[PDB]
């Protein structure tokens, strides 16, 4: 009684019992469900397997201070908006900057922003906003800031239940609503034990290295390791460039990928897309595509095919 056919026989018994991707073969490039939201990072998009954050899924983006977490999230908001979506930001950090947001594609003016007082009020006005079935994406700034009713008033219990409760009720909510929920986490190098088991995707955003280009510093090179993923196979990672005051670099992203995929070449550190050269050094080819969007288009259109959709 053949293993191969005796494995899938039962391995299939599992999905049917515990969900879609409860058991995946790290090798499979399967792709049966989409309605995903581009993260504006072609590299991270593919690393996700479904070319973006699955909608209707609770997502967690954790990492140290100044890693790129929120930038990605706002980048998520930018797209879900630019496609006729309604985005809500449950600010509890009071740090969000419109000026930087708007410069990334966020229709600030028409962005719902609620500034809770208690961790409970936050998780409510959020779970409640989700139920209205109007939102497409909702991101919550600072899982840390979500402090309970008391504490704010006066070991003795924990907030980590405040998360299990609202998450229990809210996880099933956005499930049949199609509203993807981003939760932003932080520095340790609590309630994070409940979210770690609900998120259908959990990204680990660490700032791999500092971008310079001969002046002071512009942005940073960020690396993201999708450690949990129930839509596609996990453990894949991606890198990209985040320029100070401009966001993620689509242009420079097309290059990193362009070459890693053999569409552009590198003789003497001189990037060139078949026949016509771009320039020496990366920060210069980035400045090349930054002007001619046609040449960058076909390059974006060539990589779009080379991989899953
Ligand atoms: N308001 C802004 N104006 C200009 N550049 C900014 C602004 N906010 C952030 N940046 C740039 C410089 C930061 O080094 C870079 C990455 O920061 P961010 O992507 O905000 O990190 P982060 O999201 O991991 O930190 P946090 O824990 O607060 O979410 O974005």
């Amino acid at each position: 009684p053949d293993r191969e056919k005796a494995l899938e026989l039962a391995m299939a018994q599992i999905d049917k019992n515990f969900g879609k991707g409860s058991v995946m073969r790290l090798g499979e490039e399967v792709r049966q469900p989409i309605s995903v939201i581009p993260t504006g990072s072609i590299s991270l998009d593919v690393a996700l397997g479904i070319g973006g954050l699955p909608r209707g899924r609770v997502i967690e983006i954790y990492g140290p201070e100044s890693s790129g977490k929120t930038t990605v999230a706002l980048h998520a908001v930018a797209n879900a908006q630019a496609a006729g979506g309604i985005a809500a930001f449950i600010d509890a950090e009071h740090a969000l900057d419109p000026e930087y947001a708007k410069k990334l594609g966020v229709d600030t003016d028409s962005l719902l922003v609620s500034q809770p007082d208690t961790g409970e009020q936050a998780l409510e006005i959020a779970d409640m906003l989700v139920r209205s079935g109007a939102l497409d994406i909702i991101v919550i700034d600072s899982v840390a800031a979500l402090v309970p009713r008391a504490e704010i008033e006066g070991h003795v219990g924990l907030q980590a239940r405040l998360m299990s409760q609202a998450l229990r009720k809210m996880t099933g909510a956005l499930n049949n609503s199609g509203t993807t929920a981003i939760f932003i986490n932080n520095l340790r190098e609590t309630g994070g034990k409940a979210l770690k088991f609900y998120a259908s995707v959990r990204l680990d955003v660490r700032r791999i290295e500092t971008l310079k280009d001969g002046t002071d510093a512009v942005g940073n090179r960020t690396r993201v390791k999708v450690v949990k993923n129930k839509v596609s196979p996990p453990f894949k990672q991606a890198e990209f460039d985040i320029l100070y005051g401009q966001g993620i670099s689509r242009e420079g992203s097309l290059i990193d990928m362009g070459v890693e995929h053999g569409f552009i070449r590198k003789s003497g550190s001189w990037f060139t897309y078949e026949g016509e050269q771009l320039g020496q050094g990366k920060e210069n080819a980035r400045k090349f595509l930054l002007e001619n969007t046609d040449v960058a288009n076909e390059i974006e259109k060539k990589i779009k095919e080379k991989l899953g959709i």
